């Protein structure tokens, strides 16, 4: 027979029809990835939760030489840092984050209002707003955000084969972090401040900058893409923005539901089976690639009635947008706060927010870890 | 039978196979445009030259209500201005243009060199370099170039139906031109300077700003897109950049050949037949839409041997990249100068210039008047 191909579709404004058929017909299915390797695509909520919470399936080992891949690695080839890192990802270790984020959002939003519609809400909000957040998370200035976000454009490319340029891109920004950490007025504030300190107590510079880089990349790309999907929802269903205006306190339940809904994840969560395991009806052999399809789990009608309709008042919403098990997103609280504040500012300041053209004419980015529109032109 | 669909393909790095079949099989062919109207696609050099030089085929009338369209108009609904305009499009009416352009190019190029590869040559060069040129052409500052280029992103969308937002976008930047022309230190220098003067001699503000807007839009979009295609050629055939380095004076013949080669034109030149005309073997009835396919003419082997191989030493190269007949590009000299200077700077400063990833993985913009890569990541 012919294997279904993976990934599924770049169009991000409706669930891929193929993700619905996979969950219904073959919740665990063999698929051919874009590298040509084969893999197991897990697309039901129960089975997807099982894999994520079972450490016999390993994320660490998906980067070993020789294993099957869904796309080439872009990164080339245990020390009490957890604290430096975990302290930075507690929105409760920076009391001022909330109000500072609100001021950044309104700053960007006010700039667009003076210029008048239309505006591209990716380059005007979401991109600078996600760079600014992560520049502050590290304690480095927002001056270079365009250059840092552009580095993300390359770092998160999904390519069938390794490509020159992902290595050059890695070492180029790695040098940038090194430079900020070793600047003369040694950095205070942020992970880079906690890092300059940690290297006086009684870990290398390369490895420090590595953690700074992957945290900036992983976060700016993920918050910006989700936030563009949230915007598309509010622009298309304006009754949702009315709800937010009338009942501002629902913003927590609403971001939670948009998280379940959103299709910003353009690949699958990868795991390498460390042992033979039985999963649903399929026998998975050690060394094989397993791919968790978050959108299949989060649209599974066994767990989420009317999964295709956004609903802020679900009795229960135990979605997998942040992963699960051991590798559950460490910054989940930070990601919620970031989106809650941005959307609250958006629906106050642009109350007639809508798309400037039919949603079907948005240009969706090919070949990227996230599904995102290249531009997000809106009116208000 | 089923009509071939138009436009042809967004991928811009090789000739669309369908454009070769149309020229060989049906040089004049009925096609269904993206609006659903039908039209005559003229794809041979002789026939395409005929249409362009025959004023019974009318560009003016392609904007009349009711006529067939290849895409909706984005603009909504004879006065001695020709001089103000023609004086601005003579690279010989600004002695300083050459050296100023060279300084802008090297400025942008030096900025990329200090940051190190990879760089996106669309956002780093071509876009700011084409905005700067056209900001100077009008005598307005380069401060807002990002906002002006973003307006181009919407103004030149090809949509099956009119969309809100193209009108708002038009009036929004129309106001910008009006504001620069009616600024307190009334503008000197450029079309806006020649305009503030022309309205003291013994034409309305709306109409003045209209000419400023369409000239900025038509030029920034066309020079930026061609220049990205020229870059892709030099990066892929590095023997061409060696030729330019060794024999700098060939830059005129080389831009001329890249012009013949380039696929930045994503639509066809539209004409409304004012009369019945016989064209090749086809009888065209008055009121019908005729579409000239520049890439078919410029790859026609009847006129250009080995049309698919870039060649700087063709005996003759009478291409149609700039149109022809009455509506031949008024700024053709300006467009050549602009590209010649940019490419000369590019191959001096980035001598190992190449694409950062396989050319087949470039993201090509959908639904736009130009074929262009969304990003152009390179190494050197
Ligand atoms: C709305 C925003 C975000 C969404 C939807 C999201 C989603 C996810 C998901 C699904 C995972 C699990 C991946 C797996 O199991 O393989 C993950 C992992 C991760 N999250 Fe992203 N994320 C967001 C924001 C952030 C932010 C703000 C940061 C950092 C600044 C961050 C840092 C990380 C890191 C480092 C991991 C890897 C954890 C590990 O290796 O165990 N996330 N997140
Ligand atoms: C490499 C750059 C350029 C290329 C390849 C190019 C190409 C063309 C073509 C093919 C036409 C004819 C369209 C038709 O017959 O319907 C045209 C028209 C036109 N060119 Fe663009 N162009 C370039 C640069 C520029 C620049 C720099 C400006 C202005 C700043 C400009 C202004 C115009 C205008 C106003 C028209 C319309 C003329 C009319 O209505 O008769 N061009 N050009």
């Amino acid at each position: 027979p012919p294997l279904p191909d993976f990934p599924l579709s770049r169009r991000g404004d409706i669930l891929p029809a193929e993700a619905e058929r996979l969950r219904a017909e073959q919740p665990v299915a063999r698929v051919r990835t874009m590298t040509g390797d084969e893999a197991w695509l897990v697309s039901s909520y129960e089975l997807a939760k099982q894999v994520l919470e079972d450490d016999r399936f390993s994320l660490k080992d998906t980067a070993n030489p020789g294993v099957p891949r869904q796309y080439a690695l872009t990164i080339p080839p245990s020390a009490g840092l957890r604290n430096a890192v975990m302290k930075t990802l507690s929105p409760q270790a920076d009391r001022e984050l909330g109000g500072w984020l609100e001021a950044q959002a309104h700053q960007l939003l006010d700039r667009l209002i003076e210029q008048g519609p239309p505006a591209d809400l990716r380059d005007g909000f979401t991109e600078p707003y996600s760079a600014a957040l992560h520049c502050r998370l590290l304690g480095i200035p927002t001056d270079d955000w365009r250059r840092l976000m552009s580095g993300i454009d390359v770092a998160f490319i999904t390519s069938p084969r390794t490509f020159e340029g992902s290595a050059v891109n890695w070492y180029k920004d790695l040098g940038y972090m090194v430079d900020r950490l070793n600047a003369d007025p040694e950095p205070t504030e942020g992970l880079l401040g906690r890092f300059a300190e940690l290297r006086r107590s009684p870990v290398s510079d390369e490895l420090l900058a590595t953690v700074a880089l992957s945290l900036f990349g992983a976060g700016a790309v993920s918050t910006s893409a989700f936030l563009q999907h949230a915007i598309i929802a509010l622009a298309q269903q304006p009754e949702l923005a009315d709800r937010l205006r009338a009942e501002p306190a629902v913003i927590g339940r609403a971001v939670d539901e948009l998280l379940r809904y959103n299709l910003s994840i353009g690949d699958a969560l990868p795991r390498i089976a460390l042992a033979d395991v039985r999963l649903g009806e399929v026998e998975i052999r050690a060394g094989e690639l397993v791919l968790v399809l978050i959108e299949g789990a989060n649209y599974d009608p066994a767990v989420f009635p009317h999964p295709e309709r956004i609903d802020f008042d679900r009795e229960s919403n135990p979605h997998l947008a942040f992963g699960g098990g051991q590798h559950f997103c460490p910054a989940s609280a930070l990601g919620r706060t970031h989106a809650e504040i941005a959307l609250t500012a958006l629906v106050e300041k642009l109350p007639a927010l809508r798309l400037a053209l039919p949603v079907e004419q948005l240009a969706w980015r090919p070949g990227f870890i996230k599904r995102l529109p290249e531009r997000l032109p809106v009116l208000w």
